C-alpha cells in the first residue's frame, strides 16, 4: 500500500567520483540533496545511462511502481525518455550478473521538471524479489527546446509495492 521497498545491490552504467562525489549509492540514500551522476570526467560515459538494484518487497507482494527524483538544485538536462526492465532476483547471483533484461516492462517520457516522477509497472512482472534496471535513453537540453545533454543525474530512485 503505496509504501517503499528495500533496495540493495546497486549498480550503474557509469558514475562520477573524480570531478565530484556522485556514486550510484547517492541515488538510494533517501536524501534529495545527493545524486548519482554519470561519469563526465574523461573518459566520459555516453547515453544510454542506467541504474539497477534489487527490490525486496516481502514474500506476498509485488512491486507496483518505480519513482524517480531528479537533482533539486538546478535544471541540468533531466531525463526525458526512460525505460524500466525487471527480472526475478533468481535470474542471477547479483544485479551485475544479469545478462538478459528482457523487453522494457514500462516506458515513460518525463516532463521538463525536478518533480518526482512515477512509473507504474504491469502486474505481469514477477512477484517478490526482483532486479530492476532504470535506463535513460534521452535527456532534456538546458532549455526544453535546446539539444539534449549527454549526461544523467538522479537524486533518488525507489520502488513501491
Ligand atoms: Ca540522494
Amino acid at each position: 500500500l503505496t509504501k517503499d521497498v528495500e533496495a540493495s545491490d546497486y549498480a550503474a552504467s557509469s558514475q562520477e567520483t573524480t570531478g565530484e562525489h556522485a556514486p550510484v549509492g547517492n541515488a538510494f540514500d533517501k536524501n534529495a540533496n545527493t545524486f548519482w551522476h554519470s561519469k563526465y570526467s574523461n573518459p566520459s560515459a555516453n547515453l544510454p545511462h542506467w541504474l539497477a538494484f534489487k527490490a525486496s518487497p516481502g514474500e506476498g507482494n509485488k512491486i507496483a511502481a518505480i519513482t524517480h527524483l531528479y537533482r533539486q538544485d538546478k535544471l541540468n538536462g533531466p531525463a526525458k525518455n526512460v525505460a524500466v526492465y525487471v527480472v526475478a532476483a533468481s535470474d542471477a547471483n547479483s544485479v551485475a550478473d544479469v545478462t538478459n533484461w528482457g523487453e522494457p516492462v514500462a516506458t515513460a517520457e518525463f516532463p521538463y521538471t525536478k518533480e518526482l516522477q512515477t512509473i507504474a509497472l504491469p502486474n505481469t512482472i514477477p512477484s517478490g524479489d526482483v532486479y530492476v534496471k532504470f535506463q535513460i535513453n534521452d535527456a532534456w537540453g538546458l532549455t526544453e527546446t535546446s539539444a539534449g545533454v549527454t549526461w544523467a543525474a538522479v537524486a533518488e530512485l525507489a520502488a513501491t509495492a
